[PDB]
């Protein structure tokens, strides 16, 4: 049937942000899943767990008679997807069990993995999500084969239908650099936010770049990746040698007997897929990747023979079963213990990516290291495993079980405790109106805490108002944050902060974190007023304020609004049109269409644009709440034009005078012009809707506001 | 963005059952429209109406100084998109101003009709939905205009994003047949459930089929698509000359003038299409259809001159300035007036398709009738518009405000007013133990009472249990109620009810509908106790009994379900597979996936199967309340592949022994392939999931039995 997309290819689409709708979970509106998991056994989760590691099923039977590596792939490539760029992807939502994931490539006979988990997941039932699951079976799978990890956190719920992400416009499978929707240009820079050098595949190509088996070029792809997911070269090395220090790769035969992934797979497969018609298609006979490696020589045990064999042959070329290129140790024994059968053994393997380590310069300093010295490389790889499979899962408040590390790391983005009495509700009114007493306008305030505040993205719960971030490097300096205007009323707030703080008894004070927020409220508050509306605005104290040295000036970096049309900014060109990103940027804060709608033309009437521009302030009241912005934008008198400078700008002039009225940009005329986002302002534009207007729009900012604030949850 | 539409093309869409969620609907959860409109000032909007159909707008000069032809066709085509094969389409969503429809050839320039509207959808806000607007516009232009309507009622609220429906499969705007995606096959067959002949037109080719200006065969396509928008001949003879009593058509100059169409357009055109180059584009060039007729000499007011015009004169064949066939009365005088120059007169002339109700035989002697005795004419259009107009509304108890017509319809499909005292919540416990003890089974019960409830669509929302028409021709003989087991049901439920409504005072008793529901009800608890648990399923009096003579026979025929997974039934082969007719019937009925999951898995075990089939009986206590459906489905330990006599059939084997269990469906193992639904039968087996099966199934029975009950409302 032919639907909207095809007609208009290139309309937004707004149904990205109602996905996940309460019509397509299948637990009740009050379900709370951090609830049911603190109650989940978790000791008897992992007792069974550990059973199942060496409990073989014969519709795919265990490798060595464990399936510990097996485990430790689903976990690793069920965390392997997540892209510092926008935060999403990740284990933290368990889509592996989606589509397209479920169907990639690189996630072939995973779908074995999670079909053998089924069994603990039935018996725990809502208890523990997959999305924890997949990970705790990972780390139980370390534990087993004797390999302390660093700790595990439960409380990612689970998702019941796929997230909308961007992984790239190829329409091939595994599509090599180049082609017409090439994800590489220049000198091999791989296109944001995209953390993959092929459609399908978690990071890079095992045989090497596009397939050239070269390891120092492999290398640049590995270090590239990476850093997309946020690992630096020590994380980088100590999570690929310790995860091929268990396992072996697939790789029997011919890749064309492998049929059709799961998504492609007949209804009698019952949601498996990949079925091979290599003699037996499974256990000795298994073919997932094509290649055909098994790294040490006890793929059951943590050992440190990895870096041993790395550092101990030499290596020559050859081709697995299936025809991909892989590595062989000259002139070694038959050392490595087959998977199946107790009489065979065969030399000591090695992907390209694997000799990456060795051959890359600073990978082989840190490899040497780990070598010589095997604690700091289980210690690194430890810490690295906890980073890999908690990256995405945001504050140290969402944390939760028996298992939680203690130790507080850089990248959590951490927040001290708070440790005083915290602010109650004359304490805020009293601070509310200093603030207004200082002079600080609407406009100042607005843009301030809405720059403190639109930082958090849902993908990887990082940002938000919470640790006075705003205050510190980098984002005191961003250009969407006018650093200039933003010192000025930081000092007006420090000022009024100090002078409260040290009126105090008891230990009473208030953060940064929280007054700029309390001030933002103050002036929704004299918006409304002047408007000629009472309104109060909810505010919850408890936010604290994190130092520069708990704020990783380099991770920070993505978080930077490049595009943020809530303040009508756009940092540079984009061939993304600014509306696209718009919807982008409402769907990171967790806004639905209505909330999107009106919290931009509120914001528009209360001055919080970049530069003071008039572009979208359609009223006659600035820094008043009112819903001028609708009635404005969809009266028919006036007609709108590009402008001839700037096809992105528009006038919008009288139709009968020619008077210039207005200008707008695509932001904002966009709800003029999208027929739902026009529905939308048309129900704020009417005559009964002042009301509605500010009501709705103070709901939506105080949304907003609490986004990071979990330790309320 | 590649998404996995383009990966798997033919992947089950579940993405239709979660439209219309709570975070789209800009208006709060409680927002009740009926309430809303019926304090309106209805009147104050009519004469807001009347007012605006004579106050012409420079950017869209009304023709003849007067709005109302404009206004009539706009109504005419928000109506007219409807199709009696599945009710979808019609104006009861307002969907004409979402895609697609908006953007359709055939609602060229109703764009300019809408914005026309908005000042006053603009002053009275959310006490005057834009779909009850468009209707009203139409009804106050035909008032205003000289014609008399039979009523309006209000209360068809306002979506908020575009329904899914199946417009055909052309890739084309207005392709002709014959195409590789034809509607059309055999001897000018129309595909159901497609209600026009070319993608984009509301019913048919106004020069003739596929452009053929044939007036006695574009007759044919004329009845043909009428019929199926549940026209009859009579009232389409009447709706077509009724309709072009008034107005004109737009073809000034050639259709390459005219520019892109909404959904296209450049944002600056702020939702409007169509921009015609075409000298001043608008007013006495406007083009729309590309023709050029003036059907009457006085084209703002009612009259009997279409007739007098299509049977007074001889007619011969031209072409409109843009190139389109047309028809001119040659001998005619000059006495149709010009739409802008009052010194400017046209000879009559005619389309195709006007002159069909002359030149086909059956619809002359109507035509002929009616131009003999134009008070028929009157009266069938007035009960024809009527009809259009409200088709799709439901039944008479969703109809407000003052302006209701007090005349009961034959197509309304009729409830008697109740008029005695309702059994009470004791009442219904004494008939519930009647049932069970009158040897009636828990899989009659169910299957009886689903029988009568799942008639029902939201699309058009006819169908239901109310009225009892289970018991009346044509429902009693359809082969998915099971005809002789249906009869011994309503017989034995019958004496039930005569001695109970024979045992009571005071006027109180109880309906067949009401029974037939409540008796559901029992043999759900009864299944429930079956299994362990006591549960009390809810039930809500006031259902009433339609008689034979109140339910027309054809118009039923289209509620037949020939394809119901719910039962596991096909009534025959189709080239859709049977699980896209579930996710389909899920629609209708209102269900969300969970829903659907949760309802189908319980009747399964309950025996709700049309003719006791064993396929997806997943359970060894039939007739229990119990989860087994999904528990068995799941167990990792059945194999299962299609049979050789019929590759829809499975075989569920034991995966050691080779042992026969189960059979089942395509409907019944998508549940165990479909990644999403698989997600959603993993939560109803679980071991922590009794509970909340019998909760979940307990609601969505109680949801499906109370479908049509606008009463409760
Ligand atoms: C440069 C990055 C990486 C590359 C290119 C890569 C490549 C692969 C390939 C091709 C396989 C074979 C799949 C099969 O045929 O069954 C595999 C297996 C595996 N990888 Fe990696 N790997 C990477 C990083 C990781 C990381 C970060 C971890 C975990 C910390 C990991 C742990 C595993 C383990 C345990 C297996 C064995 C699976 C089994 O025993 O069934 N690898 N790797
Ligand atoms: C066989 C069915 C019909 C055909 C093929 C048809 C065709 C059309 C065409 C091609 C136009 C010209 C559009 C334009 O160029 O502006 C139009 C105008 C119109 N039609 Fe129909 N029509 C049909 C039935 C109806 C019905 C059922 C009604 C209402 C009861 C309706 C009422 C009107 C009115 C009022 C206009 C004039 C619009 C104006 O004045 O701007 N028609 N018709
Ligand atoms: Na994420
Ligand atoms: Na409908």
């Amino acid at each position: 049937g032919t639907s909207n997309r095809d007609w208009w290819p290139n309309q937004l689409d707004l149904s990205i942000l109602h996905r996940h709708s309460s019509l397509s979970d299948p637990m009740g509106k009050d379900f709370n899943y951090a609830q049911a998991f603190e109650k989940l056994d978790l000791a008897a989760v992992k007792r069974d767990l550990h059973a199942l590691m060496t409990t073989s099923q014969d519709w795919w039977p265990a490798d060595f008679g464990h399936y510990g590596g097996l485990f430790i792939r689903m976990a690793w490539h069920s965390a392997g997807t997540y892209r510092t760029a926008d935060g999403r992807g990740g284990a933290g939502e368990g889509q592996q069990r989606f589509a397209p994931l479920n169907s990639w490539p690189d996630n072939a006979n995973l779908d074995k993995a999670r079909r053998l988990l089924w069994p603990i997941k039935q018996k725990y039932g809502r208890a523990i999500s997959w999305a924890d699951l997949l990970i705790l079976t990972g780390n139980v799978a370390l534990e087993s084969m004797g390999f302390k990890t660093f700790g595990f956190a439960g409380g990612r719920a689970d998702t019941w239908e796929p997230e909308d992400v961007y992984w790239g416009s190829e329409k091939i499978w595994l599509e090599l650099s180049g082609g017409p929707n090439s994800r590489y240009s220049g000198d091999r820079q791989l296109e944001n936010p995209l953390a993959a050098v092929q459609m399908g595949l978690i990071y890079v190509n095992p045989e090497g770049p596009d397939g050239n088996p070269d390891p120092v070029a492999a290398a640049r792809d590995i270090r590239d990746t990476f850093a997309r997911m946020a690992m630096n070269d020590e994380e980088t090395v100590a999570l690929i040698a310790g995860g091929h220090t268990f396992g072996k790769t697939h790789g029997a035969g011919p890749a064309s007997n492998v049929g059709a992934e799961p998504e492609a797979a007949g209804i009698e497969a019952q949601g498996l897929g990949w079925k091979s018609a290599y003699r037996t298609g499974k256990g000795a006979d298994a073919i997932t990747s094509g290649l055909e490696v098994t790294w040490t020589t006890t793929p059951t045990q943590w050992s440190h023979n990895f870096f041993e064999n790395l550092f101990g042959y030499e290596w020559e070329l050859t081709k697995s079963p299936a025809g991909a290129h892989q590595w062989v140790a000259k002139g070694a024994d038959a050392v490595i213990p087959d998977a199946f059968d107790p009489s065979k053994k065969s030399r000591p393997t090695m992907l390209t990516t694997d000799l990456s380590l060795r051959f890359d310069p600073a990978y082989e300093k840190i490899s040497r290291r780990f070598h010589e010295n095997p604690e700091q490389f289980a210690d690194a790889f430890a810490r690295a495993w906890f980073k890999l499979t908690h990256r995405d899962m945001g504050p140290r408040a969402r944390y939760l079980g028996p298992e939680v590390p203690a130790e507080v790391l850089l990248w959590q983005d951490p927040i001290p405790a708070v440790d005083h009495p915290l602010i109650d509700a004359a304490d805020a009114a009293e601070l509310k109106a200093k603030v207004l007493a200082s002079g600080l306008t609407v406009s100042q305030l607005v843009s301030t805490a809405w720059a403190a505040a639109s930082t958090f993205r849902g993908s990887d719960k990082r940002g938000g108002a919470n640790g006075a971030r705003i205050r510190l490097a980098p984002q005191k300096d961003w250009e969407a944050n006018q650093p200039e205007q933003l010192a000025a009323v930081l000092e007006t707030l420090e000022a009024i902060r100090t002078a409260f703080n040290g009126a105090q008894r008891g230990g009473k004070q208030v953060s940064l974190a929280d007054l700029i927020v309390l001030a933002g409220c103050a002036g929704v508050e004299q918006a409304a007023k002047n408007a000629g509306h009472a309104v109060t605005v909810p505010f919850a104290p408890g936010r604290a304020d994190a130092s520069q040295e708990q704020t990783d000036v380099e991770s920070m970096a993505v978080l930077e609004p490049v595009a943020d049309g809530f303040r009508n900014y756009l940092k540079g060109k984009y061939r993304v049109p600014a509306e696209v990103l718009l919807v982008d940027k409402a769907q990171l804060l967790t806004l639905s269409a209505p909330e999107m709608t009106v919290l931009l033309g509120g914001l528009r009437v209360l001055g919080a644009n970049v530069g003071q521009s008039r572009h979208g302030v359609f009223t006659a009241r600035e820094q008043a709440l009112t819903n001028d912005f609708f009635v404005n934008l969809l009266d028919m008198g006036t007609e709108w034009k590009p402008t001839a400078a700037d096809a992105d700008v528009f006038e919008g002039r009288d139709r009968a005078t020619g008077e210039l009225k207005w200008t707008g940009t695509r932001v904002d005329l966009v709800f003029g012009s999208h027929s739902q986002l026009r529905a939308l302002a048309e129900v704020y534009g009417s005559a009964d809707a002042q009301e509605k207007f500010v009501r709705d729009f103070v709901a939506v900012w105080n949304k907003v506001m609490n986004l990071d604030r979990f330790d309320l949850a």
